[PDB]
């Protein structure tokens, strides 16, 4: 009566598990600096059309990636999340405005040895750095991206100062309160799980390892100009008074109410 | 099988921006109101349309608009971006439902003069105006569109108080808490700026030149039916009535256990 | 010229574009062989369970099935309906002949409700969610207590409620998990009475006494009546209270475990 | 739609009878790495059970039918979801867990095996893993649903896994419908059959078993747990980032003061 139907063994593996190995090591020269630093230069409008359709970056004349939302995750090299894209061709760019990277068999930054000396387009802007008080031409200005979280295997100090400044100054950069400091690290720390072992080793352990004078020196480059335009002052004083139209309205709301 | 859209490499620019100036004033009568509206009603999937091309949006039997994104915004009369084009269009259905607009040569409210009476179609809905407790027919009803702060210019009083709606009652309104309420007002402050010049202008001079009165009758009317509309209101009022209930049946249910 | 703009052409979007049609229990009053629906009822956990693989295909009589499907794409099909309103659709056919009377929103009153042939439930059938109560079987009340209870609202809106304070009372008796807000329990049967009462033009306090107090007291005093607990229960409860004293013994073994790692 | 037909059949007295099962009529039926490669597609095969019942074959000698719960029979290879994910996790256990239980000795005995088996470690436990164990872990292939059942051989080891499903349910992303007697009512009613809990009590009962075992593998379970925690990580982060900051006073106030 149970009229079974038959299940043919077929283990769980690794096989059959998401090998997500990224590396920037992987992607070190397919940018051209100024083709890559344009797409990043227009990255909340690669994001607005991402959201209607998967968009293809030609990033050089031998190069191009295709950007998904990362639900399509697939093992070909230059299919990529709208992060890892960014973070691609920001690595693109870093290599030609900071001078050393970091070694973690050597456990120390070394010089990035760079054929070809390649001055990024001072003339395109970013909007996010500009944010910041950064201006253009700072060797820091293409890292001020989304999905920047991935430089950390090339520029670890880097990486975490500016970790450190979106948790310090969250006010000045328009963070929403939606976002917890959790949230704001989260990226962050999963990368340093990957690379440190969180699980066996201590935070101590990590920082000291990249070196905290090194975090130190890049915080204070990247928190110098924060601060606020006469639009972010614009903006805060309208919202309090607004407030005030808002209270002095409520006579009329509970007059309006009682009719 | 991902059917990538290609994106053209076009950096952003100190020159990327159409600083130029818009005055609605010269398209007051390129809508066939019904068309707009219909236009309007669906702003969301003509959104999603333009992110891989632009638009030729027909208006009337005259007229078309060109509907681009904001950076490839031009002087050119016709050619406009999409909150532009959504103003463009929600002007055209008001001129038929609000009974005044501003003159600020005058700085006062001035009868608005139709040579035809027209009503927009009542069956063409505006799910955004649905959220926020409108229903087709309210003369409100197709100014709760995309781009709407551009219609300060002709509607000082009703825009600031549906922004003030939009930040006391961005909850209700389901705004997306990745947006801080900075994010809420600044389109506004923007058009404020540029006709008030609140560098040299305050706050409370350009709202005693549009007239505190005016913001607070249309905050009324506005802010109106979100209250009676709150889900979460209703069943909190229910709770407690609920428990009121149960209070009222305790004897009831003793006189039960007796027996 | 180099624009190269897409035309679109001009669609508004209307109320054929949102399409929600008013889903009523008047529309599926007779398609029920009583014992039929019971049965399917006293099964709603393991239908649940199976229709998260698969859409279920449910005979309710000779004459009629029902087609149950996790959130219905637009389904305007009379046949095509939601867990819910499968199951509202199914207690209504039992309940016709188990509650002598109905509502009638044009009176505003209870009426007698018409059934030729009266049918008896089959006792047999049990309901562990009305079991859970202190229900048995026989009861009236017994195939109230179903999922997607609410719809039947507009039918027996004081049995309806009255279950629903039940609910709001006793959830602990009822095994309700703490990640259901007060708000999560009344959300539904609220949204009911909101569409039926007009609850932006009228007040709780209106709608409760149209439909009558009295009314909802008498249900509230059945369906309150036997709740309690069982030795299954106490143990569970009597289980998680040790199992915590244990976890606290347990501290001493952790800390040394991790600074020794 | 495709729908299944679902078979009228009411929920009666009848459709649950109290039937003893032990695992002790099943010990020597799995192959291992047959069994493990079952238990790691036990999602796959749950949802298959909705539609059919299924035949797992266990060894090259014998094969499970597997039903729905209210189709559970007395037929010995007749058996629910989750007592044929216990024999499975038994037969593989076997092999990992040093001690079984003896009820007649009241203690831990020997398990003793005439052949040395090893579960292939290629083959993954997903909830295993999210638990924060790793293959090759002895308790890995004990993550298993229906793993109460296992409370008859290995008792100490399946009460701390419901401990530690208990403490850390939204580490284990536990579903919030589920209220914390959910988690356990399973165990107890295992705990009640062979304990007599009505009649002994639940310190008797642990003393029986050992208090000492049960915390030792509580903290085996419960410190992989505590490692693998992303929110506890990003906590631990934040208060190491705040003090990093502040670090950082000296170092700022001489750039403020360069820039003046």
């Amino acid at each position: 009566d149970l009229k079974p139907i038959d299940v043919e063994v077929q283990a769980f593996t690794s096989a059959s598990q998401n090998i997500s190995n990224f590396t920037l090591h992987k992607y070190r020269n397919i940018c051209h600096v100024d083709t890559c630093a344009a797409h990043l230069s227009k990255s909340k409008e690669n994001k607005e059309k991402l959201q209607a359709r998967n968009l293809r970056l030609i990033v050089s004349s031998n190069e191009f990636l295709v950007v998904v939302k990362e639900l399509n995750d697939s093992t070909v090299d230059n299919v990529v999340s709208f992060n890892k894209a960014c973070a691609i061709m920001s690595a693109g760019v870093l290599k030609h405005t900071f001078d050393e990277e970091f070694d973690w068999k050597l456990s120390k930054y070394v010089k990035t040895n760079n054929t070809t000396k390649v001055i990024p387009d001072v003339k395109i802007i970013n909007r996010l750095a500009g944010q910041m008080g950064l201006s253009a031409g700072n060797p820091y200005y293409w890292m001020i991206v989304p999905g920047y979280e991935f430089l950390y295997e090339l520029y670890p100090a880097e990486v975490l100062a500016y970790t450190l400044v979106r948790l310090q100054y969250r006010k000045n950069l328009n963070i929403p309160d939606s976002m917890t400091d959790a949230d704001i690290v989260s990226s962050l720390v999963m990368k340093m799980n990957r690379i440190h072992k969180l699980e066996q080793t201590s935070f101590d352990e990590a920082l000291n390892l990249i070196g905290k004078d090194n975090v130190s020196e890049a915080y204070v480059e990247l928190a110098r100009d924060i601060g606020s335009t006469s639009k972010t002052k614009r903006n805060d004083e309208a919202i309090l008074k607004f407030r005030e139209l808002i209270a002095s309205f409520l006579p009329a709301l509970e007059a309006d109410r009682i009719a």
